[PDB]
């Protein structure tokens, strides 16, 4: 149908890419955890002769999956990958890249709670992220902390060129009926620090969530709404 891929049409272990514009892929995969079974998403930008990745496909087989499907699909080496932040469905697959050769990086605050959390650990530490609000350049897009949301070391990624916004996890999809995995998350913060998306990137296209079906800026304030209501 060339439509988004949803969770019923990927097995768990194989890997989908979609493109998003020019130079932007998403990446989607599925993964089993607590008995049920979730798709999720991660994005892939051309970086001149190079890929930049965001985030793991969600486990070690999905991650050598992806890295399959992009050599089969692209064919540009993957050099770098950012994580989003500490869970597994963004940074479980970061061994498998670190020994194909993907230099891997993320805040402090994610390797610090990877690290406690046992799950595995970027290598390189990116700086210049700790405060709400901040924004550093990395490669072809820009990282962008927003405060706390979905977990407190959530980070979103623009892509300038396309006017893609990857908001990860601290956004959801329109058809969300509540606000995902909550476990790490700080429901009170959480609007606020949509509404400094919403005022950093009010240029945005498309707007792609952590899990789910891509659209535009309406998934913000969507993902506001869904997160007011878990709350109440
Ligand atoms: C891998 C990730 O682990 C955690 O988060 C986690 C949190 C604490 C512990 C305890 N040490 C362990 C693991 C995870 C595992 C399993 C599921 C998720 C979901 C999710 C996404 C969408 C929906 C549909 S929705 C919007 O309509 O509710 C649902 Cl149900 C869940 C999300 C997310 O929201 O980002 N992360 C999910
Ligand atoms: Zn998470
Ligand atoms: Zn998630």
């Amino acid at each position: 149908s060339g439509e988004y891929p949803t969770v019923n049409e990927i097995p768990v272990g194989e890997v989908r890419l979609y493109q998003i514009a020019d130079g932007v892929w998403s990446h989607i995969a599925t993964q089993s955890f607590d008995g049920a079974v979730y798709p999720s998403n991660g994005l892939i930008v051309r970086d001149g002769d190079e890929l930049l990745l965001i985030d793991t496909a969600w486990g070690a087989k999905n991650t050598a999956a992806l890295l399959a499907e992009i050599e089969k699909q692209i064919g540009l080496p993957v050099t770098r990958a950012v994580s989003t932040h500490f869970h597994d469905d963004r940074v479980g697959g970061v061994d498998v890249l670190r020994a194909a050769g993907v230099a891997t990086y993320a805040s402090p605050s994610t390797r610090r709670l990877a690290e406690a959390e046992g799950n595995e650990i970027p290598t390189h530490s990116l700086e210049g992220l700790s405060s709400s609000g901040d924004a550093v350049r990395f490669g072809p897009v820009e990282l962008f902390y927003p405060g706390a949301a979905h977990s407190t070391d959530n980070l979103v990624v623009y892509v300038p060129s396309a006017n893609v916004l990857y908001g990860g996890c601290a956004v959801h999809e329109l058809s969300s009926t509540s606000a995902g995995n909550v476990a790490d998350a700080d429901l009170a913060e959480w609007p606020t620090s949509v509404e400094r998306i919403q005022k950093h990137y009010p240029e945005a296209e498309v707007v792609i969530p952590g899990h789910g079906l891509p659209g535009g800026l309406d998934l913000l304030q969507h993902t506001a709404n869904v997160v007011k209501a878990h709350k109440n």
